[PDB]
């Protein structure tokens, strides 16, 4: 089995501080991508980088409620309330960066594809439903799991790239669980998907030596029910098969 | 040189609607600061992981401690009082998980509550309320008071001679703090006493004829790792392990 990191967020818990992990990316790197999820934790430059890349087949940058803080693309400072996660923006976005230059595979979920739109230069709208003309993209309030993560608008694959390769449909239905979304697409960045809106809800980065790919949906979500989510963790765990056959 | 991969287990813990699986801080800094590693957290899957592949994946095993208790059951204890605090998804991966570590020469540190499970694995019982029993000191952690108290150094730890703990060279007498309403009841067979409290508690263990590092205590000597001797000379003897199997690599 490859074994693919899973990035932690941080979190007071009590008395404690935390480095947390949603178990359904976890089920869903075992069940999607064959893989073992070990989560790595959130210490920024405390660990050697690189030797964390060398340890790895592949890398899951997961969602998460918080948000990328705005300085990280030169935007405005964030309305007061903004739930941030500086530790993990500590962690991943120099990683990001690092892991597709050492040809680690690499994908984003959400935050994570957020993360890397900002890692190679690109900048987020920090309110989608607010910009105007967009949808608002963000789950239904007050409803269980099953209702906020099911599909709820329809995704347009862009020719030539990792989605149309993997052989996903030109159409096809996701779910929508983001209050943000990328604004200046980074340069390098190939649009992969696109909402019916026009949002980019999928990138991947030119001249990668490995998989690199995010999409702002959550394709973890009961993966093996929805065969274009299960394709795409498929396709992850096939290149981190090819890293740990070495 | 590589920097051995350490795998800490971690809890699970419902965030909201979420489930989460958790670890603390304070383990996973001790394992770079103290054991020179990498720390990855290992999630409480239970069976849904391959456990041959997990052990493969790693060059040592940090059980950590934690708030909830191993389940009476895994030793036939009577069931635990109302509100006792359990974690049935890390005990079905931590306690088939030691025993399959230390047979495959997978270097192993347990604290606390993994020093409590490496002996419920094994086939030995627990207190469930040590302060209770009557021939041991209370040694929970005092009640109103801040963390730097709470962990602080708060009974002596004798060490039994002729095992790991003499062998690292430690003092036959340091000081260790206690954080535990749980203790060692019937020692596992097949288990080296290290180390006794003052009271006779059993406080630390060693695995009898394992092919590699095998220890737990039942202290925290992730608190504060880098400033204490007697805490750093553990996971320095660990990190030296978990550095022997990674160079097999
Ligand atoms: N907080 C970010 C990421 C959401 C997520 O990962 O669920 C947003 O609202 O877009
Ligand atoms: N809950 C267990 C373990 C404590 C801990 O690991 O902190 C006890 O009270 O003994
Ligand atoms: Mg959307
Ligand atoms: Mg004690």
């Amino acid at each position: 089995l490859p074994l693919i990191g899973v990035t932690a967020c941080t979190k007071q818990i009590g008395l404690h501080p935390y480095h947390i992990a949603g178990d359904k990316y976890l089920r869903a790197v075992v069940n999607g991508a064959g893989g073992l999820p070990l989560i790595i934790p959130a210490l920024g430059e405390s660990i050697d980088q690189a030797a964390l890349l060398d340890s790895v087949d592949g890398l899951l940058f997961t969602g998460s409620p918080s948000n990328v803080e705005p300085r990280h693309y030169s935007g405005p400072a964030s309305e007061p309330g903004t739930l941030h996660d500086s530790d993990r923006d500590a962690t991943t976005l120099p990683l990001v960066r690092a892991a597709i230059d050492a040809g680690i595979p690499v994908l984003g979920i959400c935050r994570g594809f957020q993360e890397m739109n900002v890692a190679f230069g690109g900048s987020l709208h920090q309110k989608v439903h607010e910009v105007g003309t967009f949808m608002d993209h963000r789950e239904p309030a007050d409803q269980p799991l099953e209702v906020q993560y099911a599909p709820r608008h329809a995704m347009h694959v862009q020719p030539g790239g990792v989605l149309a390769g993997i052989g996903l449909p030109s159409e096809f239905q996701v779910n929508s669980i983001h209050g943000q979304g990328v604004d200046r697409l980074a340069p390098g960045l190939r649009v992969e998907a696109l909402a019916p809106d026009g949002l980019v809800e999928a990138i991947s980065v030119e001249g990668a030596k490995a998989f690199a790919l995010g999409v702002q949906w959550n394709p973890e979500w009961q993966v093996l029910t929805n065969p274009n989510y299960l394709a795409i963790f498929q396709a992850f765990g096939k290149a981190c098969s090819k890293r740990a056959g070495q």
